[PDB]
């Protein structure tokens, strides 16, 4: 592996180890079995690593952002689970997955995973009395990503979908789902990192741009090459205000 | 109406109006339409009123509990929405309701409502009081009600309940759903009104007993009347060592 890959993977290993301490497979039974299973079977999102990297970029330790990064992963897991949830007329996502558990169980496990991430984030503060306004602000960010400003807005418009036709509607969905998830990750990193009000906004915009790109790639319909270079350039702009070699690894992680 | 009824109705009206400020009908536009519809169509839970009442009881102002009380209502509506949600096998709840919106929409709207309440709660921080510690502690309580310690655990076990069933299993379901909901409301009430560790747990237990009664009552299928009287006196016991006018009103609301 390259320095960049090693860096992403180590972050992702630290996140997974952090979650494993919080969610025992302790089951068959209690929500814990489907909660443990869905969390670690789900595809990862680069939004979780951006959270940690954003925090380090501004001088935080990674233990400062571990709870946030894990919460980001969990919001994503909750969204992913509910998107692939078989309803009356099947799931919202047309690309089918394997299900080890019944629909009813996936529904409630998704419901339990949403606040669990916010509970971990809420319960991280306090050991020596750390950042109550900060952790509260981080919580605001995560609540924003899951709801009407973020993922659920995206999923709402994802319903009226068409075959690679409405490109602006597709982009909008990517911005609201993968976009908002990265924005939140980056903004949490920065908040927990102890950051300028101005520098939070910038990393937030950064996350939005790379998250939208990550979304668009996940469509892979190519009608987007020009928009992708457009957004990548905006991502770089935001980065210019920071520095210190973590910049290079972050640029690396996001193919910039 | 009696003083007790008026007192409860005023609270419920103050909660509704506080929520009406936060969720626009927005007409068709966005998840806000179903979010608004489902919030104000859903049956109320007394856990919401207990929050305000618990707060006032310990010298709190009601505007201090208003966000919490609304968040409690919202947790209850997300739960209600999801358990009546038509799946492949139909809804988890055997008691059918009317559905103005499609299953897929109800699934998104439920997911948006969960963090929204926590966001309302989080955005209520009072830097001129000491709230970041307090409000953060309130968020812990609400995250608890929704998850593995609460409603989801209850719903998980409720799966596979019929006639002539496990009575201890039924009470357990009531404890985890209605019980935890009231326990959280009461405990948030206490936290936000500003009392100590000892008195918070007393109100949380109070909430648990009365919530468990509300759940058992909301079934009335056979022989619970014995256990219901046992739980009511447990609730009164908790109320000893609290004082004031509000004690009679709370005893009234919950018929102790």
């Amino acid at each position: 592996l390259t320095r960049t890959q090693t860096y992403r993977a180590t972050i992702e290993s630290d996140i997974e180890s952090y979650l494993k301490k919080a969610i025992p497979i302790r089951a068959p039974e209690s929500v814990f079995e489907p909660m443990h299973h869905l969390t670690f079977a789900a595809p990862r999102t680069s939004a979780s690593a951006l959270c940690v990297a954003a925090c380090e970029l501004v001088g935080g330790d990674r233990s400062d952002a571990m709870a946030a990064a894990a919460a980001v992963h969990l919001m994503h897991v909750a969204a992913y689970t509910h998107e692939n949830l078989p309803l009356t007329d099947g799931p919202m996502s047309k690309s089918e997955i394997q299900h080890k558990f019944d629909p009813n169980i996936e529904l409630l496990t998704g419901d339990g995973i949403i606040p669990f991430g916010l509970e971990l984030m809420a319960r991280s503060m306090d050991p020596t009395r750390n950042n109550p306004d900060r952790i509260l602000r981080a919580i605001i960010e995560l609540t924003r990503v899951m709801g009407s400003e973020g993922i659920v807005e995206g999923q709402y418009h994802e319903l009226g979908l068409n075959q690679l036709n409405d490109l602006e509607l597709i982009e909008y969905v990517c911005k609201k789902k993968e976009g908002t998830l990265h924005a939140c990750g980056a903004a949490c990193g920065a908040i927990l990192g102890g950051c300028d009000e101005d520098k939070i906004e910038k990393l937030r915009r950064f996350g939005l741009y790379v998250g939208t790109v990550q979304g668009l790639l996940g469509k892979n319909r190519s009608g987007f090459e020009g928009r992708i270079k457009e957004l990548k350039e905006l991502a770089v702009k935001e980065l210019e205000s920071f520095g210190g070699e973590k910049i290079e690894l972050i640029r690396g992680v996001f193919e910039l």
